[PDB]
């Protein structure tokens, strides 16, 4: 199986964004036990054979008509020989978020193994968003470790798939898909006019080519997560509602004009809705951001329930596929022509402030003789928005990784936002009933 075909329009959008400013998706996991770098290499060889998109590169004609062709280069593994407990954060902030992975040479993946001073390993999987979402980077980390450390595990190779947009239900394509997008667009414009929601506004102007994403890490322990889940269901909502409400509320407090409403995007996984469905162990990007105009001037749990109620209805109406339709219809042909669309998506698109939640990622606690912890993800932002929270529950905890565009969102501001999210959430969990 090999990838040989033009880039899809959505793929071309990610390809262009990444050229202005690196758009990498990253997973991290901690490994406890004896781990051979040779076994990690063995694992990467097998991972690359398995997945056609990990042995593909991009051919173009002076930036026109990009297409996938085979890549004969191996997946790189960078060793970091020593480090404290936060070395993984330093590698992400100083090297992996800001450095583009060259898709012309390929492959479109780079890994890191940090041998910590405490005798563990922190592994990073770094994949451009063109072929990865949070599920993709976590399943690749899991698969890598399984191939490295589990002799008993069943071998398999993956098919070369059509691009995501080509797998969409027919009702979301052609003239009907265009009609669906038109209906959502008029409704969303009406909500903006009705409610005047705030967005994240930059502290300082940063041109597209100067945009750099940085990361602030937060987490909840198992007991905090359990209480959150309990309180969420008692209030007719979910963990996603709580976390997303918390972020919208934080954005409201940070906003210069203290609006009553905040626009907030939620990337929706649509793997299961494609025809045929894409499995959670296959490579590619299969998420689309759905906006909600959220009234944040209400009791916390009402905000959370409003978010999940609205998002649920939007999902039933296929708003995630409508975004695919928009991008597939409007994605620029090349870098020279890309600025109008990027400016429109910047001013009007849903990814400005995003709560990107994959739910429970089923990362094993044990793989062969290894024990695993701290499996999580985070995403570069590039030109597509300003502030993103990446969420998953794994390994007994909930991870809440905030990425931001530096200078547009200064470090001090990012810190205030993250602290407010956590304080807001913890008040909701601990409020006396």
């Amino acid at each position: 199986a090999e990838i040989r075909r033009p880039l899809s329009a959505v793929e071309r959008w990610y390809w262009l964004s990444d050229q202005f400013s690196a758009l990498n998706v990253i997973s991290r996991v901690r490994v406890h036990g004896r781990l051979s770098i040779d076994d990690l290499r063995r694992g990467l060889d097998a991972l690359q054979a398995r997945h056609p998109l990990l042995r593909a590169r991009i051919e173009h004609d002076a930036g026109l008509d990009p297409r996938w062709v085979p890549c004969e280069r191996p997946i790189p593994l960078r060793e970091v020989r020593g480090g404290g407990e936060e070395q993984w954060l330093r590698e992400i902030n100083e090297r992996e978020l800001p450095e583009r992975i060259d898709p012309d040479s390929g492959p479109l993946i780079r890994t890191v193994a940090i041998a910590t001073d405490a005798g563990a390993h922190d592994l990073l999987v770094v994949v451009p968003h063109i072929i990865a979402d949070g599920t993709t980077v976590l399943t690749l980390a899991e698969q890598w470790l399984t191939l490295a450390a589990d002799p008993a595990a069943q071998p398999w190779t993956a098919s070369a798939l059509p691009p995501a947009e080509d797998l969409r239900p027919r009702r979301f394509t052609g003239d009907e898909g265009a009609a669906r997008l038109a209906e959502q667009t008029a409704q969303d414009e009406a909500l903006v006019g009705r409610h005047r929601p705030g967005r994240i506004e930059p502290s300082n102007p940063v041109p597209l080519e100067a945009r750099r994403t940085r990361l602030l890490h937060r987490e909840l322990d198992g007991a905090q997560l359990e209480q959150l889940q309990r309180r969420a269901r008692e209030h007719g909502t979910t963990v996603h509602g709580a976390l997303t409400a918390a972020l919208a509320i934080a954005a409201g407090h940070d906003h210069q004009r203290r609006p009553s409403h905040i626009a907030i995007g939620s990337p929706i996984d649509f793997r299961d809705e494609l025809e045929p469905p894409v499995r959670p162990d296959e490579v590619g990007t299969y998420v689309a951001t759905v906006p909600v105009v959220l009234d944040i001037a209400r009791p916390f749990w009402e905000v959370a329930r409003a978010l999940t109620d609205d998002l649920g209805e939007r999902r039933r109406q296929g708003h995630h596929f409508n975004l695919v339709t928009l991008v597939a219809s409007a994605a620029p042909r090349c870098m020279a022509d890309a600025r109008p669309f990027m400016a429109f998506m910047e001013a009007e698109g849903p990814i400005n402030l995003c709560s990107s939640n994959i739910g429970r990622y089923p990362f094993p606690e044990r793989i062969g003789a290894l024990r695993l912890s701290d499996a999580q993800f985070l995403t570069g932002i590039s030109v597509n928005g300003y502030f993103v929270a990446a969420i998953n529950s794994s390994h007994g905890r909930l991870f809440w990784n905030f990425t931001y565009i530096d200078e547009a969102v200064p470090g001090e501001r990012a810190e205030r936002l993250a602290e407010d999210c956590l304080g807001t959430l913890l008040s909701a969990i601990h409020a006396p009933q």
